[PDB]
């Protein structure tokens, strides 16, 4: 089984290939880590196993979720150390994945009932709704198009959050740039309607990502520091005119981050369509100079025909994850996997649909 030989990610080295996709499930009550957390990543823990948190808020500004976690505030540090330190028992590696919403947030998840930001002031087409406290689906508002002036202060709140995460003990931090949220919001064109040094080609498109990910290579150290996208994925209107260009365009510029600080990043992951001339995901990989983690409706025999055909050095999974906490177990042994219930993804309840799914 070429899914549980070692791997070396930066200075962390792994003893198999399986890796938890971050996954929002909406149980850090009023955006403070619980204890529930840590027993849901404790569950899913193994001994050199690679785990991504669900995404992380970085700023008052930057939920669009409902009791999402933040590691903005001196108290959310303090809670999500303890959750490290359960996680680090177990002998795993935890990255926390930094995650702004952009547009794609509500009045009732700003403060004061502002406005979202976003590189544009299109809203979300009236096709998506978003989730509600109250569990109802709600109309995304149209957002506010930043300066340039807010870009940096966005980028200043990546590189503060990324260090709060060293402190709370965190391995490293993840870059949310993917399923059309702020990050997505300036790479794709479709959102990008820009005419600034942010906007139209694709070096002004790429411009944001670049300096977020130059901020926490800076701060943290480029080996700490992963890189998400997913060029290819419609959601929430994220949609680009040449897909394959743009991926490339941003791999290119990860790439010259890495010759530059002399030091290579801790790995690009790449999410796609599950329903899934060669894949967007091989040539990604093929021009990437570093470790590469595929993502996107991969199974026990897809994760591991990724790894012997050099697809991938790391695969990741998101819902067989949610339900099979000893997921990476049962991939060993081909055991049977349990069915995962969509109705308590984003659900309040610290053990009802999140740590009741029964062990093997
Ligand atoms: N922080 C993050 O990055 C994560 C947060 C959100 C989810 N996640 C990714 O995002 C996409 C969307 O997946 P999903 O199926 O949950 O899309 P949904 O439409 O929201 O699924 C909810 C259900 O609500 C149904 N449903 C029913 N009506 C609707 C309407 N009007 N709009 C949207 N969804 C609706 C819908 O049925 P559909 O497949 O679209 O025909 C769906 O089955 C996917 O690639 C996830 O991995 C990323
Ligand atoms: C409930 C749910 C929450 C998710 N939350 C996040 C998230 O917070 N950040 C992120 O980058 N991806 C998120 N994802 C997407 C997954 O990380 C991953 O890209 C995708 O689910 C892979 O598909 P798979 O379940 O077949 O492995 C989420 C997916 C689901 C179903």
């Amino acid at each position: 089984n070429p899914l549980f030989s070692p791997y070396k990610m930066g200075k962390f080295n792994l003893s198999h290939r399986v890796v938890l996709a971050p996954m929002t499930r909406c149980r850090a009550l009023n955006n403070i880590p619980q204890a529930a957390l840590g027993e849901y990543y404790e569950q899913r823990a193994t001994a050199g196993g690679f785990l991504i948190t669900e995404g992380t808020m970085i700023s008052p500004t930057s939920a669009g979720f409902p009791h999402v976690p933040g590691i903005f505030t001196k108290e959310q540090v303090r809670e999500w150390k303890k959750i490290v330190d359960v996680v680090h028992a177990k002998g795993a590696v935890i990255f926390c994945q930094l995650w702004h919403v952009g547009r794609a947030s509500h009045e009732v998840y700003q403060p004061a009932g502002a406005a979202p930001i976003s590189s544009t002031e299109k809203p979300i087409s009236n096709r998506w709704r978003i989730l509600m406290p109250d569990g109802t689906h709600g109309i995304y508002p149209k957002p506010r198009a930043i300066g340039t002036y807010e870009i940096s202060q966005v980028v200043e709140d990546y590189r503060r959050s990324a260090l709060n995460a060293i402190e709370a003990g965190f391995d490293g931090i993840e870059i949310h740039g993917a399923h059309g949220y702020l990050i997505d919001q300036f790479l794709k064109d479709g959102i990008n309607d820009r005419t600034d040094e942010y906007g139209g080609s694709l070096a002004n498109r790429c411009k944001f990502i670049t300096q977020v990910v130059q901020a926490v290579v800076s701060a943290i150290g480029a080996d700490r520091v992963g890189v998400r996208v997913s060029p290819a994925i419609d959601h929430l209107d994220a949609m680009d005119s040449n897909p394959l260009s743009l991926g490339l365009a941003v791999v290119e510029r990860l790439n010259k981050i890495q010759l530059h600080s002399g030091s290579k990043l801790a790995y690009l992951h790449v999410t796609a369509e599950a329903d899934w001339e060669a894949r967007l995901m091989r040539t990604l990989r093929n021009a990437y100079q570093g470790t590469f983690i595929c993502s996107g409706g991969y199974t026990r025999e897809l994760g591991i025909e990724a790894v012997a055909q050099g697809d991938a050095d790391l695969v990741s999974y998101g819902r067989l994850f949610i339900s099979n906490p000893d997921l990476v177990m049962r991939i060993k042994l081909n055991a049977p996997l349990n069915k995962y219930n969509r109705k308590t993804f984003y659900t309040q309840d610290p053990v009802v649909g999140y740590t009741d799914y029964p062990f093997l």
